[PDB]
């Protein structure tokens, strides 16, 4: 079966890799940028990993108010120590995006909530985003970007996959954990039933799914919404 | 929990009144003539209740071909038979306004789509207008016409709206279920979100959401827009 969190040496690696590639993460920056953030927002990260986008995001935007939340108490400690070799101050915190507990004092709060290639790994998809609409102020917005199905490729598409799978400078785990994350990733249709079902409990004035690729380099899924007012 | 259909009795009360009271559709009747309705088109009425508005619009211009959709069969029997007995000939079906299942032999082919006093019960009000759009022609019109939140009535707007329902030719059940749909209703900023939407996703020439009583008895909202050319 599928893993949620990503743990011990995988998540050294996996942040070894991640804040090499820089650039990588200017796709989601820009949609960021699209979907309204700015200068002293609260910004709430599910999923964050080892931190990357919380140093971009601090750097570019040194006004935010960032708190990051993983699963995986490693990744959170990673996360704070490269906050620190940043010399930054950034809030960092162990909890699960398929529910508000641990997060009770940002319900509401958030001008935006967001996660980066994450929201594949879940166990209850629209769990996810009942937990970020619940965080989300209303008028703020909702934006997730996570993998594709295998399914959901075309010919093209497909092609591009397995050339980045080769391209990329990582070893056969992490080159198997990457491919798996796609094989137990939801079909399109299943983000839009998702999101759906999260709006049904907490409506949205907009909401928008579509896959393309503006920089990763394969075609991942972008799930935006905005809270209703 | 808010209700979609109306069923059974309620629905033959339903008609029972609507039958009788043919002009509170004027209103309605004259802004599909502002949208542009001519004898000939095609025209889908979504959530089509009795078929009270099909008898009208046949009468009135009895060329147009007319399909009344309901989620209600018991809507779509009375209204089948209503249509008999009256001498017409009337396609009724059963589906959901809120997608285009059912009728996908009428996507992108009717001249209007149009829903009276109907949306603010749907649980997706976009996927209402989303249906709509993807059901109009390029270049053709919808028209909805449908109940305000209790919350975006001024004074003498709510005071019609009491009074309305006082001076209502109704019993008790009756009152009740008109006014919980408006107690359920969306907000005038419910509507203008939800048409943007569907719009997103099938471009529009023109949009258009008002609130005002131009003969129904009460403000209801107005929402009207025109596809975008091919
Ligand atoms: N249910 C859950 N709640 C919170 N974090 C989760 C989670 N399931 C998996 N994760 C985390 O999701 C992350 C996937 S890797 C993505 C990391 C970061 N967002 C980035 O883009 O670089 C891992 O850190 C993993 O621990
Ligand atoms: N989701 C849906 N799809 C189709 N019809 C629906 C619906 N939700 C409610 N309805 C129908 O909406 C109608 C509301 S009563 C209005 C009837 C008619 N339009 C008239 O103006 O007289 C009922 O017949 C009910 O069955």
């Amino acid at each position: 079966m599928k893993i949620e969190p990503i743990t011990g040496s995988e998540a050294e690696a996996f942040h070894r890799m991640g804040s090499r590639a820089f650039e990588r993460y200017n796709e989601f920056v820009d949609l960021l940028v699209g979907a309204g953030i700015a200068d002293g927002q609260t910004v709430v990260d599910l999923c964050c990993g080892s931190g990357e986008l919380e140093i971009i995001l601090t750097s570019r935007f040194p006004s935010l108010n960032l708190v990051g939340v993983d699963l995986s108490e490693d990744m959170v400690r990673i996360a704070r120590d490269y906050a620190a070799e940043q010399g930054k101050e950034l809030e960092f915190r162990h909890g699960d995006a398929q529910s508000p507990a641990g997060m009770e004092d940002l319900l509401g709060k958030a001008d935006l909530v967001v996660s980066r290639h994450a929201f594949h790994r879940l166990t209850r998809l629209p769990a996810g985003f009942d937990t970020m609409l619940r965080l989300v102020k209303p008028g703020g917005a909702i934006l997730n970007v996570s993998f594709l199905h295998l399914s959901d490729f075309d010919e093209p598409g497909f092609r591009t996959w397995v050339r980045f799978l080769k391209e990329r400078p990582w070893d056969a785990e992490m080159q198997v954990a990457w491919a798996l994350a796609h094989y137990y990733a939801p079909r399109l249709q299943d983000y839009r039933d998702a999101l759906a079902q999260a709006a049904d409990e907490t409506p949205v004035s907009e909401q928008r799914i579509w896959v393309d690729d503006q920089g990763y380099g394969v075609a991942t899924v972008k799930c935006f919404a905005r809270r209703a007012a």
